[PDB]
């Protein structure tokens, strides 16, 4: 049974914020996992997203594979075409990321993965653009309530999401037709939150914290936490409910956190309905460095932008957009840009 929170509109740090920023934290450290009531505005953006989902997914798929950018990783992904852990996983996605034209200076500069949302039509667009403006200012809220409850300055994690890489999964799960249950095979996402939302067929599950359990760095290349855990319990379904967005864990808040939280391990699998979901992503800054917050001393940082970039190369290793980083080396811009940048996001 996952605790449900309502969270307030503008968390300014009076106590009630400061309480709601413990009880998150300690969801998270007892569940791996919390929901947030919507109100109606939140619950209709969300629905809209979800139906212009299931329309763009009875296009032909020529066209929706002609929804693809060199530039950027948004965009279509068939069924079968992502890796997770050396196998296939089986959603069609559209990936929404920072939606950047070529007027952009990052993009003239050749930045990896900056470029245009290759969207399919405008009210596509309007959909997922208006859904994450909203997702977003949850992913805020949820932050300064982070903060606050480990006794940080209010602003520690949204100093980092100032122009943040805030990026969506728009999923749509086929039924399963063959032996083959999997969906998405376990993993950790990359960043500071996952906010998601789900219609009503089912198939989410996660796993909760583990007293004494290792848990890899998926940010180190020597611990990708892609697979870790698959077969073994414990793994909790997240019941499909009415009126509640999910909210996890990634990456860089297992990091900065030295492991008080954990990036939360979690997969799908196949139902006997197609299912629709979408997967929010709240991000630091392409640009900014995350760093341990409990040991000054540590020299350990983990650059942003390199987390997803390679995270993204090793997802979609034959994608156009992955096969033009290689042939431009823009890897090397990327370590290039990290001390000749002209954005004033950092430094
Ligand atoms: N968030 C994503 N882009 N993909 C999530 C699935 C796991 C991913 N294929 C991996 N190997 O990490
Ligand atoms: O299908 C879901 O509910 C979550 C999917 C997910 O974890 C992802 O796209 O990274
Ligand atoms: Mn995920």
């Amino acid at each position: 049974n996952l605790q449900t929170f309502e969270l307030p509109t503008e968390v300014t740090g009076c106590a009630a914020d400061i309480s709601l920023g413990r009880a998150l934290i300690q969801a998270w450290q007892k569940d791996g996992i919390f929901q947030i009531k919507t109100d109606s505005e939140q619950d209709r953006k969300t629905q809209e997203a979800m139906a212009a989902s299931k329309q763009f997914c009875k296009e032909p798929l020529t066209f929706k594979s002609s929804c693809v950018s060199d530039l950027t990783y948004s965009g279509y992904v068939a069924s079968g075409e992502e890796v997770t852990a050396g196998k296939p996983d089986f959603p069609e996605i559209f990936t929404v990321c920072k939606d950047l034209s070529v007027g952009d200076q990052r993009v003239k500069a050749g930045w990896p993965c900056h470029g245009p949302v290759p969207w399919p039509n405008n009210t596509y667009q309007k959909s997922m653009k208006t859904f994450m403006e909203e997702l977003g200012l949850a992913g805020e809220r949820l932050l300064k309530l982070t903060a606050l409850g480990f006794e940080l300055p209010i602003n520690t994690f949204t100093d980092l999401t100032r122009d943040g890489w805030h990026h969506m999964r728009v999923l749509r799960f086929p039924p399963q037709t063959s032996t083959l249950s999997r969906g998405i095979g376990a993993h950790t996402d990359y960043g500071l939150l996952v906010i998601a939302a789900q219609d009503d067929v089912g198939g989410l599950y996660i796993r909760p914290p583990v007293e004494g359990e290792k848990r890899n760095r998926n940010w180190l290349p020597g611990e990708s936490s892609a697979g870790m855990f698959e077969h073994d319990e414990p793994w909790t379904f997240v019941t499909p409910t009415p009126g509640v967005w999910t909210v996890f864990p990634g990456d860089i808040l297992q990091f900065m956190t030295g492991g008080q939280l954990l990036s939360t391990p979690h997969k799908v699998k196949l139902n006997t309905r197609e299912r629709f979901a979408c997967a929010y992503f709240h991000e630091p800054n392409f640009e900014a460095s995350a760093y341990p917050l409990f040991e000054p001393s540590a020299n350990e940082r983990i650059h942003y932008g390199e987390h997803f970039t390679n995270m993204f190369m090793r997802c979609y290793p034959d994608r156009i957009t992955t096969q033009r980083i290689n042939k431009e080396n823009r890897l090397a811009h990327l370590e290039d840009l990290k001390k000749y940048s002209d954005t004033r996001a950092t430094g």
